[PDB]
């Protein structure tokens, strides 16, 4: 037996239970919550403690630099990619057809006036600048910072045995999370939005068969079958609990189990999860197209371009669509339709969020080795 199939198991036993028993699986709900819990309770130090001993194990400073240029550059691309290829798939298809602070503020509040303050009220780009600072003064004084640095490594090891501990848990809160959420979305809230579902769920797919596919074979030179593969477990527990950040200690866990040198993982992985939203930029994109065709909004590709950036600006799940529509001008109502379905949605999303950051982390371990 593997933990995969057993999680496996759960996820086809929850669905089918969900399908049967129906609306009747809410009792089910608690356990699944505390896996929810579990998973979230370890992402905070598991944060901390593994970016700090990756930046402390590069020990080039210049390195670190190099690595997060091409990472942003990445996330940006890919990002941009997934805007454009929602909005062809929604242009294509037409789901809606028939139915009806600053910038510079943002950039600022990046920076924590108090570490402890960030790390209490779980605020990750806050932890991950201060953890980039520790680890970037524990690579510059070496021999001065062995206590702090093993402490960070040792802890590191911890968080990950911990890990270990609550996945054994996995096949039972994954069963609970679908049979709960198969329970809840019973077929007629989907038969009205079946076009957008099949239209989100689609144009997910084309980007991880298209983009990320492409990629691994042409600029990381590796096999995607045998990727896929491996980090089958970051994906199906991404799929299940429709969270980036819950889901950051199984892609942190595959990580390694790929093979690709702990620091570059450790110190992209987090980033990447709080920022490299390639799914909900899609959905972000099919979604405004979806209300413009709902509303009879025939949106110029001018006006569609502007989506694109508004889109790829925003990541920096339902709640920021809104944004993206008030850029353009399409009503603010439509977010009414889809709220119905969010989750189904957001379960696409962190699949495709997590697989991108999992391939980002190949493509710049592959270009420097």
């Amino acid at each position: 037996m593997s933990l995969y199939h057993k999680i496996l198991i759960g996820f086809v036993l929850g669905v089918i239970v969900g399908l049967i028993f129906g609306d009747k699986a809410e009792f089910i709900k608690p356990l699944g919550d505390i896996f929810l819990r579990l998973l979230k309770m370890i992402v905070v130090p598991l944060v901390f403690s593994t970016i700090v001993t990756g930046i402390a194990s590069m020990g080039d400073v210049k390195k670190l630099g190099r690595i997060g240029a091409k990472t942003l550059i990445y996330y940006m691309i890919t990002t941009t990619l997934a805007v454009t290829i929602g909005l062809i798939l929604a242009n294509i298809f037409k789901p809606g057809k028939g139915l009806s602070p600053s910038f510079t503020e943002t950039l600022l509040n990046m920076i924590p006036t108090n570490p402890f303050e960030a790390m209490a009220e779980g605020n990750m780009l806050q932890i991950i600048v201060f953890a980039i600072f520790f680890g970037i003064a524990l690579a510059l004084m070496g021999e001065k910072a062995e206590p702090v640095k093993k402490f960070f490594d040792s802890a590191s090891e911890v968080m990950f045995k911990i890990t270990d501990i609550v996945m054994k848990f996995a096949p039972y809160g994954v069963f609970a999370l679908m049979a709960w959420t198969v329970g809840k979305y019973g077929l007629d809230v989907l038969a009205p939005l079946g076009k957008l579902i099949l239209t989100v769920y689609l144009g997910c797919i084309i980007h991880i068969l298209i983009v990320y596919t492409l990629l691994l074979r042409f600029l990381c030179k590796i096999n995607p079958l045998r990727f896929f593969k491996k980090i089958k477990e970051a994906m199906l527990v991404a799929f299940s609990t429709c969270s980036s950040a819950a889901t950051l200690p199984v892609t942190m866990r595959v990580a390694e189990e790929l093979g690709v040198p702990e620091s570059i993982a450790s110190f992209t992985l987090p980033l990447g999860a709080t920022i490299n939203m390639d799914g909900t930029a899609l959905y972000q994109g099919v979604a405004a197209i979806f209300v413009a065709q709902a509303y009879g909004v025939e949106l110029t590709l001018g006006q569609q371009l502007t989506i694109v950036l508004t889109a790829v600006l925003a990541s920096i799940g339902l709640v920021m669509l809104t944004m993206v529509l008030t850029s353009v001008g399409l009503p603010l109502e439509g977010i009414a339709l889809i709220a119905g379905i969010d989750r189904i949605l957001d379960m696409a999303r962190t699949t495709v969020n997590v697989t991108g950051d999992l391939v980002a982390t190949a493509i710049v371990a592959r270009t420097e080795n």
